[PDB]
């Protein structure tokens, strides 16, 4: 996250990282027994980490669980990353908690202006190289479809939206990929990709989780 704030340790409860024996990809719970990521970061051999803060100091509040399955949507694509989602099943049930928590699914897609909160422990430079051991932040509000595809012509479908500033300079980053996007208390996207990080005129890309509600509550009431 590039432009962001520290969040505070356990402040984004339902924020996971997907480690396979380093962190790769950000996550979020959506129940005791599944997590949601992006498609592009599924891997073999994931242990899912709830309740971190430091992802390099064992803290106290942590739960390492290994994932008992991984589903990508069966219409993923990884060349364009249209239905950039995934569904990661823990082979124990977390203990929720204060400090690890779910996040709701929406009911209906949210609004162009609205504000939202994503977070992970991606790179936090847009010229350079730096990497966090705890969790950024940042606030952004959803943009327009049009400036979305202004500025990534024939890349943009209807399961993608755009959320930033066309000034740059705040945006999400390699890193934080497959974390969550949440306005109005729902999870709306999923971290997919962008142009570097925070340049003008390139925010970032997520998948619009609304679209899929359907299929997450269908495919984790059979599996
Ligand atoms: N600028 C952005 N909004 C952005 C966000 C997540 C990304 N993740 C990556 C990425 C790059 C290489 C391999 C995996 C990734 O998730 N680039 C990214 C760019
Ligand atoms: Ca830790
Ligand atoms: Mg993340």
């Amino acid at each position: 996250i590039v432009g962001g704030y520290t969040c505070g340790a356990n402040t984004v409860p339902y924020q996971v990282s997907l480690n396979s024996g380093y962190h790769f990809c950000g996550g979020s719970l959506i129940n005791s027994q599944w997590v949601v990521s992006a498609a592009h970061c599924y891997k073999s051999g994931i242990q899912v980490r709830l309740g971190e803060d430091n992802i390099n100091v064992v803290e106290g509040n942590e739960q390492f669980i290994s994932a008992s399955k991984s589903i990508v949507h069966p219409s993923y694509n990884s060349n364009t990353l249209n239905n950039d989602i995934m569904l990661i099943k823990l082979k124990s049930a977390a203990s929720l908690n204060s400090r690890v928590a779910s996040i709701s699914l929406p009911t209906s897609c949210a609004s162009a202006g609205t504000q939202c909160l994503i977070s992970g422990w991606g790179n936090t430079k847009s010229s350079g190289t730096s990497y966090p051991d705890v969790l950024k932040c940042l606030k952004a509000p959803i943009l327009s479809d049009s400036s979305c595809k202004s500025a990534y012509p024939g890349q943009i479908t209807s399961n993608m939206f755009c959320a930033g500033y066309l000034e740059g300079g705040k945006d999400s980053c390699q890193g934080d990929s497959g974390g969550p996007v949440v306005c109005s208390g729902k999870l709306q996207g999923i971290v997919s990709w962008g142009s570097g990080c925070a340049q003008k005129n390139k925010p970032g890309v997520y998948t619009k989780v609304c679209n899929y509600v359907s299929w997450i509550k269908q495919t984790i009431a059979s599996n």
